[PDB]
């Protein structure tokens, strides 16, 4: 599950436990089989003695063994990446004297495709009318910072050795500001029943994300990434559509991507942008441009915008 880094030599630092009875849990944010995420207050989280909202990550009573590996190995990762600003930050954790916790910032508006959908109606390209600012309607210019703080933080990832392998807008929070967080739902999401996950041997994926050397051959690195990262971009600029409308994944899906059938300028793409879906889309991962070089294209985009 890890390409390139060992979470089993990765230490956890011992900075980050915080005090079990000082989290009282709230409502649930999402919840999956085994995990959920739940919005909580923790009492001596800042200096002063001053209650803080956060996000807590836990497992469920049905989890298994598997589970609570991956969820400590999930920490161990966070951990090791330590606070970015693109990157949903890790505030502290809780590891003995009961399960596994999770800390994290809370995010207010909750993830980006729900987001999009929300604010789908009242999209608007051009400027905003001076007096409409209070209505904060989603605006092209958001939808290119969206692009390029997610993949900023896309970049640290990689310049970490990091494979996310599950990219797209439901896992991307979204704060005050319209500033974005990567996140990893993980097993707080219930993917049994998600259609954007479907079954493949005996694993349920992400299909309409993935690059066909993760699909075919299982291989995951920063360029599979970064073809998720495409299927992201369509997402946005069609504001919250699925991939691919219309088309099921079955054995005609699989042979189309391989034989070179791509997807449509989303309606609400700038030709640039749909450039850069199009390069991250090439069949041949070497041919595809890193994240790196996708900051420095929209770098310019909104210069010149
Ligand atoms: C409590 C909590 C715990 C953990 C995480 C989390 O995302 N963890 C995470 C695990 C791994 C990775 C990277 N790996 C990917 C897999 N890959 C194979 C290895 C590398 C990353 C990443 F950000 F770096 F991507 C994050 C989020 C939350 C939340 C929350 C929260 C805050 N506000 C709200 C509002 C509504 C809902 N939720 N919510
Ligand atoms: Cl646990
Ligand atoms: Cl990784
Ligand atoms: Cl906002
Ligand atoms: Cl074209």
């Amino acid at each position: 599950n890890y390409s390139y880094i060992d979470p089993t030599q990765l230490p956890y630092d011992h900075k980050w436990e915080f005090p079990r009875n000082r989290l009282s849990f709230g409502k649930t944010l999402g919840a999956g089989a085994f995990g959920k995420v739940v919005e909580a207050t923790a009492q001596g989280l800042i200096k002063s003695d001053a209650a803080m909202t956060v996000a807590v990550k836990m497992l469920k009573p049905s989890a298994h063994s598997t589970e609570r590996e991956a969820l400590m190995s999930e920490l161990k990762v966070l951990s090791y990446l330590g606070n970015h600003e693109n990157i949903v930050n890790l505030l502290g954790a809780c590891t003995h004297g009961g399960p596994t916790l999770v800390i994290t910032e809370y995010c207010c508006y909750g993830d980006l495709l729900n987001f999009l959908r929300r604010k789908r109606d009242e999209f608007v390209p051009y400027k905003v009318a001076p007096e409409d600012l209070y209505k904060d309607f989603l605006t092209l210019e958001h939808l290119l910072s969206f692009s390029y703080q997610v993949a900023k933080g896309m970049a640290f990832l990689a310049s970490k050795n990091c494979i996310h392998r599950d990219l797209a807008a439901r896992n991307i929070l979204l704060t005050h500001g319209n500033i974005t967080k990567i996140c990893d739902f993980g097993l707080a999401r219930d993917i049994k029943n998600d259609s954007n996950y479907v079954d493949k041997g005996n694993a349920r994926l992400p299909v309409k994300w993935m690059a066909p050397e993760s699909i075919f051959n299982s291989v995951y690195t920063f360029e599979s990434d970064v073809w998720s990262y495409g299927i992201f971009l369509w997402e946005l600029f069609s504001l919250g559509s699925s991939p691919y409308p219309g088309m099921p994944v079955d054995s005609k899906f699989y042979k189309m991507i391989k034989e070179g059938f791509r997807m449509s300028s989303p309606e609400y793409a700038p030709a640039e942008m749909y450039d850069i879906m199009k390069t991250c889309w090439d069949a041949d991962p070497d041919k595809r441009p890193t994240f790196k070089q996708i900051v420095q294209d929209i770098e310019k985009q909104i210069s010149e915008s």
